[PDB]
């Protein structure tokens, strides 16, 4: 159970392009978090390890992901930082809420494809 690089961008990067289709749901998520320029200090006290989507695409782009799971744990990864940080009342915890279950309806098909 070897992926090729190609498989595993054919397969995912669909499921990528998903998430950024919504809107305004994916704008927060579109580039890395900037806490200075955003306004809020206190992200890089709190989120130990950003991800966000153009940094899924460029390891996407870029083969550095081996296995499946390892592009499953880097979305959920940057859904769990903006679940950590965000209020539950605000605009990028409830966006991120609506990205998951994007992404699950999305992903589950491609997971068993790939084998
Ligand atoms: C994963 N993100 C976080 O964890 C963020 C935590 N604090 C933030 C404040 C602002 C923003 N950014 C980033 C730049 C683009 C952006 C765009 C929108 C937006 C939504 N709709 N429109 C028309 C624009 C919003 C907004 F949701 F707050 C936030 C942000 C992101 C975060
Ligand atoms: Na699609």
């Amino acid at each position: 159970k070897i992926f090729k690089p190609e498989e595993l961008r054919q397969a995912l990067m669909p499921t990528l392009e998903a998430l950024y289709r919504q809107d305004p749901e994916s704008l927060p998520f579109r580039q890395p978090v900037d806490p200075q320029l955003l306004g809020i200090p206190d992200y890089f006290d709190i989120v130990k390890n950003p991800m966000d989507l153009s940094t899924i695409k460029r390891k996407l782009d870029t083969g550095q992901y081996q296995e499946p799971w390892q592009y499953v744990d880097d979305v959920w990864l940057m859904f769990n930082n903006a679940w950590l940080y965000n209020r539950k009342t605000s605009r990028v915890y409830k966006f991120c809420s609506k990205l998951a279950e994007v992404f699950e309806q999305e992903i589950d098909p491609v997971m068993q494809s790939l084998g």
